[PDB]
């Protein structure tokens, strides 16, 4: 049987300690033997760069110690933490992020058969070189495409842009699909001797949207913004204004959007050249700035920002 | 054959590039004349009539041009049996629900856009305008508020959303889905918003000059509380959250807006999240902050109705009970 | 506290396997009363009284159940406040369609599932009851003709489908969207099926020992005309066609129809594809044919309506209005 | 520029002749020297395995004269034929299926640039070892999981279950992803000297189903039975009965679902091995009878066809 690590961060899958989540499945010790370690016990509202460093430094460290991951985790900021985790761990074995929409002592808790699903996940030698996945309501989601699609539906984690890996049913995936996007060890981005991340901060687009946002984090010597634009990444004439400013003064500006799916794409309405802008792709305004503050560890430059969008 | 205006406002639909097949183009480049022109099947439906209100990208779409088209559909009611807005894609969502609250007119309204430019190979935004018109010279469009027809789809302006960045059928009701579909030009309608909206809403903007200033703050892991602080130090009437998950909040920016809505700023609870309600009764205790929570009102949408709240009161119960009702 | 009938058919509600893990497991083996003392909390929202109206899968539901079922809730009206019934999800959108025409009685009726076994882990089915009741005790539920209750939504008779084989968040409404959303024990209600329903149909099952035979056949790449010669020389009353795309035909399955439609059989284009209507005025000329026109539904769902027209009337044209109508 | 070869089959894009389809898009010059074949000229409602034969062959003979297949076609079996060509071309060069939902003649008619991208997805050599693709409305689609979704709308082409391959934007394609079920030239299936396939039926699922549509199919002596079966699978019990008959007495049965998305799954509630059925996965009842048909050419035996409709 598989030596499988949960290290658990908090959430409504959990206050609740590390040990109780496991005691509470009974059949974990049907498929792996499982080992808890707290690492924090917080909601994913409040998940920060400290957390994300060490969750990064504790998996490389442990790598060899266990054959799978589990990491128990909100929903709210899930994505975040899974597509941070899938650009920074050097692990190739499975690591498998898990939540629930609702808490232990709900009719009907999603919890106990997610943490199952997770360890069968993780416990699965074809999960391994897939990176960084998330497995919510019995399929596997690649870290970089996964996102919360639903305020309080069980199945609202999807893949939205290019689908999920694999179904679960009874204990078995059928992996049909792997990220050909560059994750884990085929990244350069290193964060063994990091202490902090780049200062990078979100503006959301809209009508008669307000400039002041955009110039508070510009005024704060911010080392990025990441615009949610609207349609295809497009700027309110203020905000586009201020980006414009922030892109020649020391300020990495990547252009992603509120709408849920689809890329920020170069050759629209914005000559990204001209402003020394980048365009995000499939990521959406939170995943960018995941990409974002990793890009800046490595450079400054716009172009060589843009490359990193375009292989990560 | 029915009497229809087009109020025409710019975007893409009424865009350009210099190929046809390149993505490249520039918005608001074409007058209405040319949209009709392009449409030669519309004298078969309508008396159409174009008058050119602004021609600007929706992405510059704002406070002022708001108050102008609600005044003129308003103003007009009486010598048109239609009206048709074209309008850039990007935040039509927000006019349509804009409208939707205040024009007072109860002849069909119908908003429409493209996705691809007026240059591009097969061009959206000909047939978009063609099942506009349809839309806004059918009696059984009337009373069912302010409306969007896209991808031979017609949406209500409260739920209607963009949902892709390129996609010709990027227009959805994400969360109550759309009132009917357009077939060779006749509409088969199942559905009417139950929300009140138009001459049921108490909003009255023909005399308003300006709206309350209303901002929005996006939540995500480590979020800066300096969006928060900008707007509050510039004495915001009103600050909405896009929260993470069900509508929660970085605890830097929960702090922030706490802090402001003690001194009078009105806050609402909305989510990053593209469908479901942002719900009272969650991790969040409205009543203790003075916070509203926006319902399935998605942060630009409460913004909307957070700004035509605001000029009716600033009392966050009588907030909650204005996102209760419209 | 309202007075709450639960109708029990069956279903994986009431299902169950030999390990909380394996997704092997047999079909209405558990009674109601078992389905009602592991919803502890159902004493908080409604009086329940359970019976045991059949206890299969609804792999097997048929045209027996399905008169049982409405001449039950005909009869009882009177007696109850609202109804649940627990049923199997793989033919839950035939019977709640079949309700939603034939039932007179205007209090909530709401039909529930599961897509786990009671035995699972997580299993679906208590918090899915839950909600069942929620719904069948609200007051704002009535006059909305038959529900079903799934995954925190309320959605209509008549556009609900099933859309995933094993995925808790299966039921939709694919065409017209929900009605409202479930939160906490209370519902947000912002839409109401347009189509007749319940008291407004003229669909009278009181009477009726049997229903109209109708059957189905699949459209595909050379498809077998085998199928439909097999239910016309059996003198089937009716047939629908899965079509391919909007409705079309393969050709061999086209004549065996269109000769089958000018012997009497009443015939209805519907399509195999999961979402959107099968039109009028495409590719196939319905009023040359004596063809029927199938709409949103579904091949399943126009069977429903097929049988219940056969009962009024077998003229082409009053079966198209009937399509038009329910 | 590519050399393109379009081989035209009919369908609403086009009775219009191949030569004035391609004389439609002058800009097709811009990407490819274009040569187009007319192989028939018929709705895709009346697509049979005679043209599946033809168009099988004509690929894998000329595949080493082009660099690039485009195969104009009805939406109707769009996705039936795209399955068959998946499993039976051995050129791992382009094969780009595409169609229209609005005819030549209609406002914002959607062939031209669907041939457009059709053409740019068949000229791009990332698409070559992708097996027989789906260009429809921006979107690269896999053989096996495409489906129409919707009567009527541009958009209706979807991977259901496992998502596209790519996105078309300004005639490029980010390629993220790539299926990983056995295609082309990594199938046993061999078309290049049979002028039948084994005739497989299909059956459909519903409250009080006839068995009389399964017991005419029994009777022809049909080489197999694909069930559209209700929810997961699952039979009405006359339609149980009947095939359950065929099944050991010479007829496969596939169990498929009428359910357009998901897995019809083993260990549910029907014993397959007990009755010599086979558990259709992901494939739909028209995918099914594809796989089906193709199984047959090797094999009656119902464990060697389960072992296909885990492998293709
Ligand atoms: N369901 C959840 O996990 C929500 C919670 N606020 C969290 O993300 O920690
Ligand atoms: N397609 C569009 O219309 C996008 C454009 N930027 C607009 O919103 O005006
Ligand atoms: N989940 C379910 O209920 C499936 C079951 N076969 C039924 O329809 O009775
Ligand atoms: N739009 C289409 O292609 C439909 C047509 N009946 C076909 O499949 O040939």
């Amino acid at each position: 049987l598989p030596n499988i690590t949960i290290l658990a961060t908090g959430g409504t899958i959990a206050k609740v300690g590390v040990e109780n989540l496991v005691n509470a499945v009974p059949q974990l010790k049907d498929i792996a033997n499982v080992k808890g370690e707290q690492v924090v016990n917080i909601g994913s509202q409040d998940m920060n760069d400290n957390v994300w460093l060490t969750l990064a430094k504790k998996i490389n460290t442990d790598c060899d110690k266990t054959d799978g991951f589990v990491i128990t985790h909100g929903v709210d900021t899930m994505e975040e933490t899974a597509y941070f985790l899938d650009l920074t761990v050097k692990c190739d074995k499975p690591v498998v992020m898990v939540g629930a929409m609702r808490p232990s002592t709900s009719m009907s808790a999603d919890g106990p058969f997610n943490l199952y699903n997770a360890v069968v996940t993780a416990a699965d030698k074809a999960s391994a070189n897939r990176g960084v996945l998330v497995v919510m309501n019995d399929t596997v989601l690649d870290g970089r495409d996964v996102t919360t699609t639903n305020t309080t539906d069980v199945a609202t984690f999807k893949s939205v842009n290019y689908g999920p890996l694999g179904y679960i049913h009874n204990g078995k995936i059928d992996y049909q699909r792997t990220p050909a996007r560059k994750h884990t060890s085929d990244t350069p981005f290193d964060v063994s001797k990091l202490n902090e991340l780049p200062k990078v901060g979100i503006v959301y687009n809209y009508a008669n949207a307000s400039d002041l946002p955009a110039k508070a984090l510009v005024d704060a010597g911010y080392d990025g913004i990441v615009s949610a634009g609207v349609g295809n990444g497009n700027l309110y004439k203020s905000v586009f204004d201020t980006l414009a400013t922030a892109a020649k003064t020391g300020t990495a500006v990547v252009r992603s959007s509120r709408v849920p799916t689809g890329a920020t794409t170069q050759d629209a309405e914005v000559d990204d050249a001209k402003y020394g802008f980048v365009a995000s792709g499939t990521l959406n305004p939170q995943k960018a700035r995941v990409l974002l503050q990793l890009a800046l560890t490595q450079t400054k430059d716009p172009q060589q920002i843009q490359q990193i969008f375009n292989q990560y």
